[PDB]
């Protein structure tokens, strides 16, 4: 029948201490919700005993209030066409000060985003 | 009704100019073959004009005989159980000699592998 476009873009990112918040913006036409069937990766540099490290890891969904690192979750059941929402990923490390990272986001659907900039 | 474990592990990497080969085994209990629904993140450092450069990029299904950089391919229809195959990823430059490199493969049913070593 009818295919509708997915597709989504990352308005901002933001860290608090080892929290990594990306507002996601649903800019195609299709509804947001299958949340476990996206793939969510990071690279980062860890803070690692003061030692800058590369990590790049896989992150799960999960719907739980206090999530444990290597997961992520966002702030509503549903991202509509049009609207954003706020993806928090928890990090096992703090990033090292003034480094880059990359942030993948892959819907159910097929298509994803890449986001690229420092920490 | 009944639910099937999938998992896949990376047996060998190898790389030919700036074509990685990547030996994929199922060792899990559903067949795989939903290619197109599978996600593929290489990380690794570019040789471009002699500077190494880190390039993370996400890689595309195809059935192309002759892949574009960016795409990748599989040497069979269907991963079965106990069975073993190779993803051809076609990288858009060489890697720098001796250098650390990412490959981060996610099954459509959301089961995946990372495999960390150097190129």
């Amino acid at each position: 029948l009818e295919q509708l476009e997915t597709k989504i873009t990352v308005s901002s990112v933001s860290l608090t201490g080892s929290t990594l918040n990306v507002v996601l913006e649903n800019n195609g036409s299709t509804n947001l919700y299958d949340f476990q069937g996206f793939s969510v990766i990071v690279q980062y540099y860890a803070n690692i005993s003061n030692i800058s490290t590369f990590n790049l890891s896989l992150y799960n969904y999960t719907k739980n209030s206090n999530p444990s690192p290597y997961y992520w979750t966002i702030n509503t059941p549903l991202l509509a066409p049009g609207s954003q929402a706020t993806l928090t990923i928890i990090l096992p490390y703090p990033p090292y000060p003034n480094t880059q990272a990359t942030v993948v986001i892959v819907t159910n659907y097929g298509p994803s985003v890449i986001w690229r900039g420092s920490l």
